[PDB]
């Protein structure tokens, strides 16, 4: 029923190696099914694609001009993007593409621009001027040169996404690692929770610093190092003030948010990193079924109370505090 050797296949998508694994003996096909949703999702959702063919960038091109017609899955994700984006503190805003394309912080031409450049585009970012047609299922950027940004919740979105297509095809048992977001279905085929590992902000992606055991979770990893920008001494990272145009700089290197789906991991992921250490675990306390380790830039590691002596640390380069 449940095999040891898990089916796996990995991809190189939305620049990030992609690796489903299902552990039910005879459901080798539904790695394909994954894979064609999270394929379909980001075709429809990216704004990094040459031929311009995504849905995101045909809103774009018309912001002030007329609403666009959107698919289901993009309807549904701008619906979700304007929550989290309202719930943030003036933190977190989808209407952020305009200084997010400015950057292009993950990309081999990122740069840091002026600060007339920033102030050009500061003006545009207002998710209150995003305006939804439910009958229609039109999006409509009121003002021109307006752009989207969903990529902060896509990869959250399409790991939910493909956990639906896992369990429509009958799967218990997997693990679905999108980079950045990790979800584990089930427990380990020997009958324990799988064992997460907590990304080591201060080194590449899959090194970590402990073990947090999980079944039916998500695991929302954010980092000054994820992806950044390093320019004449100094290090801006991919989590930008929509009020500033500038970082969030602060205590925090990491922090990797628990709770049950992959988008709203995402969605507090950049109001919680906004808010400092304390402040940020404060937050994460308002929240029933979230939880949440940070790690500081002093290689201190603080768990919120859902997840009290529950993180396993495996190196000693770091020290638990609270």
């Amino acid at each position: 029923k449940l095999m040891d050797q898990p089916y796996s296949k990995t991809d190189f998508l939305m620049g990030t190696v992609v690796t489903l694994k299902i552990y039910d003996k005879g459901k080798e096909d539904v790695l394909d099914k994954g894979f064609d949703r999270i394929k379909d999702l980001a075709a429809k959702i990216t704004t990094s694609d040459s031929e311009k063919t995504s849905e995101v960038d045909k809103i774009n091109e018309q912001a002030g001009k007329k609403p666009v017609k959107v698919s289901e899955d993009v309807y549904y994700l701008i619906q979700e993007g304007l929550k989290y984006s309202e719930n943030s503190g003036g933190s977190f805003d989808i209407t952020i593409g305009p200084l997010t394309s400015l950057w292009h912080i993950g990309f081999s031409d990122a740069r840091k621009p002026s600060q007339a450049e920033i102030d050009a585009v500061l003006p545009l970012i207002n998710y209150k001027d995003v305006k939804m047609n439910d009958k229609d299922q039109t999006v409509y950027l009121e003002k021109e040169g307006m752009e989207l940004d969903l990529g902060a919740i896509a990869k959250g979105f399409i790991t939910d996404e493909t956990l639906k297509v896992f369990k429509e095809n009958k799967v218990t048992t997997s693990i679905i690692d999108l980079g950045g977001n990790i979800y584990v279905q089930g427990n380990n085929p020997n009958g324990n929770k799988w064992n997460v590992g907590i990304q080591d902000p201060f080194s590449p992606r899959g090194s970590v610093i402990g073990k947090l055991p999980e079944s039916n979770m998500s695991i929302v990893t954010s980092g000054i190092y994820e992806r950044y920008l390093e320019v004449d001494g100094k290090t801006y990272h991919h989590i930008l003030d929509p009020k500033t145009g500038y970082p969030f700089d602060n205590d925090i290197a990491g922090v990797s948010i628990v709770s049950k789906k992959s988008i709203d991991g995402d969605g507090l992921s950049t109001a919680t990193f906004s808010k400092g250490i304390k402040g940020g675990m404060d937050y994460i306390e308002q929240f029933e079924g979230v939880d949440a380790i940070f790690i500081s830039k002093e290689k201190k590691v603080y768990e919120t109370s859902g997840l009290k002596g529950q993180f396993e640390l495996t190196d000693k380069d770091f020290q638990m505090d609270t």
